[PDB]
């Protein structure tokens, strides 16, 4: 007889997690074949598992190709409003979404100094007649000039 | 740069270096970042 060529034939996503990084930016992380990530507001092909960033109420799932993982449901910030303007301080306020965040900070950068305050928030001390751009980190930057 | 972090404030200064303003009787850990 003739022995032919022996032929090789090739035949869920472990603990998918979703982290809300910014108001258009989510952080997906899953472990082990390719993956298909589906996100729906209440698909992207990836070659390897791990951490990825999804840009642009949302139910997310990851399919390993074929079964998929469990669907996770997750949830724009307002601009900074100046409540009090002083020569050595600045009290600012924002409403925000009513959701729990692990990090929420206000960063004010001037031409000579930059201060990050862990969060309404009062930034003190500041230089008099100095302009600083302030933003929210979990955003849009607003320039404010201190009093003299 | 020189970064001085206290319990309530953290200031990074672009570079000897003089860190000002700071709170009185406040401890800050300062380090050099390259
Ligand atoms: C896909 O995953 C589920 C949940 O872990 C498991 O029960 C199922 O057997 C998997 N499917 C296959 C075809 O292995
Ligand atoms: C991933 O690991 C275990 C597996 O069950 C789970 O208890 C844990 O909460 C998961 N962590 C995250 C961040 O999803």
């Amino acid at each position: 007889t003739l022995v032919l060529a022996p032929l090789e034939l090739l035949t869920p996503p472990r603990n998918f997690s979703v982290r809300v990084l910014s108001p258009r930016e989510l952080e997906v992380s899953w472990l082990p074949v390719y993956y298909t990530l589906h996100w729906q507001q209440e698909e992207r092909r990836l070659e390897t598992a791990g951490t990825h960033r999804l840009t642009g109420g949302y139910s997310l799932w990851v399919q390993a190709h074929s079964n998929s993982s469990e669907r996770l449901h997750v949830r724009e910030l307002p601009e900074l409003q100046l409540l009090e303007l002083g020569p050595y301080s600045l009290s600012l306020t924002w409403a925000g979404t009513p959701d729990p965040l692990g990090s929420l900070q206000l960063e004010c950068r001037s031409s000579a100094e930059q201060l990050r305050r862990n969060v309404k928030m009062v930034v003190e001390p500041l230089q008099p007649r100095t302009r600083y751009q302030c933003r929210l980190l979990l955003g849009t930057a607003e320039v404010y000039e201190t009093l003299g």
